[PDB]
């Protein structure tokens, strides 16, 4: 047992000559132990029992400038005993770290030279790492590289080691690990913005994709059910989703694996066909329904300025919902006008009064049906999930009112009033469309209500604070405390100015209340001009684009099926051999990038 | 500039008329009864506090709670207009009104 | 380095990682494990924590004469060590401090003019006032005796003691049978609502309502 | 700064055996025959790429 631990110690340092004579001793140990035929005896003297770590692992963990010599002795020692398969393709047996497979250690240590020696000796390059570390539950506990040595080479930015693993034979690029991912999911899962990551994930997305050459490995689904495009939308990875929707590839043998085709270019004027294969609400999932109908992520305003998205909101707005939302705004406005008229103002009823009551009864039931579905189908209540509730509340209280007339209760009158008063509250909820009404959203009005209530929380204290001193100079407090805030309203009192005890002290106490309240009132305007002005003007412009983008998608589900067949965005275009894709046309003019045009579909530039 | 200010005041009135009608229907229930009460509502902002309609037969503590929320929420909307003018109007028109004057 | 406020030379003490093998002991910010882009770093707290007589916390925080205290408190074994103390001590205690002082000033105005064998909720309410105000005079009486400074928090230790002593001085005047049992107790209650405004040092929304 | 005084003033208000229970940081063997009360801060760095030669615990697991 001393001989075992000296091997792990000498491997940990650069002790080359000590490691040789230990192997010369251990080979002499096998000559006296010929009876077991040494499969397991050679493993047991070079691998810890509980953790399963090998001596070949132990050298690659502790990188020293003698590491290149320690491994080539160990691999030559494994070759003499013909155990090189079990000695290289060995793995941990812990609860974590399951199958770490020392090839993945060398790839982690950024040692490409010792990497090639393992691969040439045979390292089983698709060796899946599992365990709770590499598949972490919390983000800081581990690192989710993608459970593949091919994945870790590109995820930890090692381009030359991406080349060595991929050009190997049995790499199996389209493998699925636990959680079901590809390599392309693992690159999408692990990315950030241009800060903190200088574009390596974008080009490691690229280099793996050209050598694949097919539509599997980007139309493959994980266990959740998503493609690497859809999973780039759900996690909110911004600049890796710019690369999917604008992946123009000018190489001739594989031009099919591309979006943003160029239809015709003439000098500085070029017509570019973006692609909408899964970037449009015509399937079950889409990149629109995953970006727009989502609250948990962040960052939705940045992904909605990407070009096959941002145009596709605008084309849907110009032909659907600039008509429908103005038609929605009128029918709900004529609804609340009709409520207050037939309530208290005005069998065989009057003809304009009967048709007006007919308009209310059918329409309010339609809101309870429509908003009753949207609640049942569905944190969220901060953005638009609360606004689906209140129209249903306004719908049900009108319906609950007339039901109380069937049960003959007194609350036919009072509950119908509360429905009408809440009805005018939701006409304020049609201010999500108007750009001038962006500063009257609820997000700003919540912050202002936060800043007024804390001012009242100051003011009530100074109302009580000075007021106790008012109660001493003469309920005596309940008379005096009413005089105090009505003084700010403008009720100056003369008889309580003429106090029996200390009239000059109460006059001094009155003038300090007027000044200190005028200090606190100025102290509120500093709080609003200092903080509220800058950040909300950044926030209320980003929440206005997003609240419109939900109303465009919600209206499209309100259209019938054969209306979406008529109203169709994009055209079919032959972008490759035997291929047809529904594609958006965006015409752009570029004057700085000058190049001859070799990647163009249509030779004749005419819009025909 | 005076068109932009008139745009920003009329949309504030378009908020204020709704909250004039919105709270006012709840005023009409606590007792034209609305046309008497809706005149009392904006004159309260002018400074006409009324004592007899404060003493309602039905729920005087509820109508007093309804009155104090109208004064606060109007004071919220009035502050919400000054944020709209200090946020947007200040920078762009000072670029625009100097270019339209030349 | 803490007492004189030298900033960037104190960044070097708390983040002195030394990768050389023969002397790695003379180091802080040890790296416990690194795996690719994810690394776990152990900073050191040998004298950077309130467990000895002096510390880098008691010299940075309890100090007014220097300058620059907000920059030294964003250094990493300091800034985390305030936050970990906040998450497990004083987000509970300062909210417990805010309620017991709020129920104190509510109880003062009720038993003063509004409302032997007294009433049972009135007797227990008066019992809560008598013991607690004496605790403030004991607690803030120490903090004045132990200790320019009055610009930051040394004045705020005074006023709670003033509110404590005037309630105690009031009931002592009832023993000497003076007329000022009534008037001085009122000035204690009015100054009592002034110090509930002095619990606005915690709330970030109440940062614009400070005294500065 | 005014919050940072209220955190330190409250810690002197705790009893002695409460600060023994509430303790920040753990003991870790950072060198030969050395033990220091140390705070753990996990950070993620993507720009500085280097092989790792200065590391205490070989097995990366939070155990
Ligand atoms: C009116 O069309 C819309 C609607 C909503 C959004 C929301 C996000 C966004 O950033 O862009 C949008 C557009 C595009 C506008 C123009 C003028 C091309
Ligand atoms: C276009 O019609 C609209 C417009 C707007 C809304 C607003 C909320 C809502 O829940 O329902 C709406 C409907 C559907 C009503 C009918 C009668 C089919
Ligand atoms: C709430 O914890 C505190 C408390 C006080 C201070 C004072 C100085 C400072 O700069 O940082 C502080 C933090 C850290 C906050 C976070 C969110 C890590
Ligand atoms: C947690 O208890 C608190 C909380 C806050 C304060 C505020 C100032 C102060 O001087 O004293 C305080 C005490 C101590 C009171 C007792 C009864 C031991």
């Amino acid at each position: 047992k001393r001989l075992k631990k000296r091997i792990f110690a000498a491997v940990s340092e650069g002790c080359v000559e000590e490691l040789r004579e230990l192997l010369q001793d251990l080979q002499d140990l096998c000559r006296r132990r010929r009876g077991l035929d040494v499969p397991d005896f050679l493993m047991h003297k070079l691998t810890a029992s509980d953790t399963g770590k090998t001596c070949l692992m132990k050298a690659l963990l502790n990188i020293n400038p003698n590491t290149k010599e320690i491994v080539r002795i160990l691999l030559a020692f494994a070759e003499e005993n013909d155990i090189l398969d079990r000695f290289i393709n060995a793995e941990y047996t812990e609860e974590a770290y399951e199958g770490q497979t020392a090839l993945n250690i060398a790839i982690e240590r950024r040692q490409g030279d010792i990497t090639a020696v393992l691969i040439a000796a045979g390292a089983d390059v698709n060796a899946h790492a599992k365990g709770v570390f590499f598949n972490p539950k919390y983000q800081h506990e581990g690192f989710y590289f993608g459970e593949t040595p091919l994945a870790l080479a590109a995820c930890t930015n090692q381009p030359e080691i991406v080349q060595l693993l991929m050009e190997n034979e049995q790499t199996d690029i389209t493998s699925q690990d636990s959680r079901g991912n590809n390599i392309l999911h693992a690159l999408v899962t692990v990315a950030e913005d241009f800060k903190t990551q200088n574009d390596f994930v974008k080009r490691m997305y690229d280099m793996i994709l050209l050598r694949s050459g097919n539509w599997e490995l980007e139309t493959m689904r994980n266990n959740d059910g998503l493609t690497p495009l859809q999973l780039a939308a759900k996690m909110g990875k911004a600049e890796i989703l710019k690369y999917i929707l604008s992946r123009e590839i000018k190489e001739k043998p594989l031009r099919s694996l591309s979006r943003k085709f160029t239809d015709w270019a003439y000098g500085p004027v070029s017509s570019s066909l973006y692609d909408l294969t899964n970037v449009d609400t015509t399937t079950d999932n889409s990149v629109l329904e995953i970006i727009v109908y989502n609250t948990n992520i962040d960052n939705r305003h940045e992904m909605l300025t990407l070009e096959p998205l941002h145009t596709l909101l605008h084309t849907k707005w110009k032909k659907f919902a600039k008509y429908m939302f103005f038609l929605s705004f009128c029918f709900y406005f004529f609804y609340n006008i009709t409520l207050t008229l037939v309530s208290y103002y005005r069998h065989k009823m009057s003809w304009l009064q009967l048709l007006g009551r007919m308009f209310v009864l059918i329409w309010a039931t339609c809101i309870s049906v429509k908003e009753g579905i949207a609640i049942f189908l569905l944190q969220s209540i901060l953005s638009d999930a609360w606004f689906h509730f209140v129209f249903f509340v306004q719908a049900v209280l009108v319906i609950l009112s007339v039901f109380l007339y069937l049960f003959a209760y007194k609350e036919y009158l009072a509950c119908l009033v509360l429905a009408m008063a809440l009805g005018w509250a939701n006409m304020l909820a049609y201010t999500r469309g108007f750009q001038s009404m962006g500063m009257y959203s609820v997000m700003i009005q919540k912050v202002i209500l936060h800043d007024v209530l804390k001012f009242l929380f100051v003011y009530i204290l100074f109302l009580l604070g000075f007021g106790v001193a008012l109660a001493s100079l003469i309920g005596s407090f309940s008379d005096a405390v009413l005089e105090l805030f009505k003084l700010t309203i403008g009720l100056g009192d003369l008889n309580i100015q003429q106090n029996s005890t200390y009239p000059i002290l109460f006059l001094f106490l009155l003038i300090t209340y007027v000044i200190l309240t005028f200090v606190l009132l100025l102290n509120m305007l500093i709080a609003l001009m200092g903080e509220t002005v800058e950040n909300v003007s950044k926030e209320s412009e980003r929440i206005w684009r997003l609240q419109r983008a939900r109303t465009i998608l919600e209206f499209e589900k309100m259209l019938p099926e054969w209306l979406r067949s008529r109203f169709r965005m994009g055209e079919l275009c032959k972008v490759a051999d035997e291929d047809f894709r529904l594609c958006l046309r965006i015409n752009e003019v570029k004057w700085t990038e000058w190049k001859t045009h070799v990647s163009f579909l249509n030779e004749d530039p005419g819009p025909i």
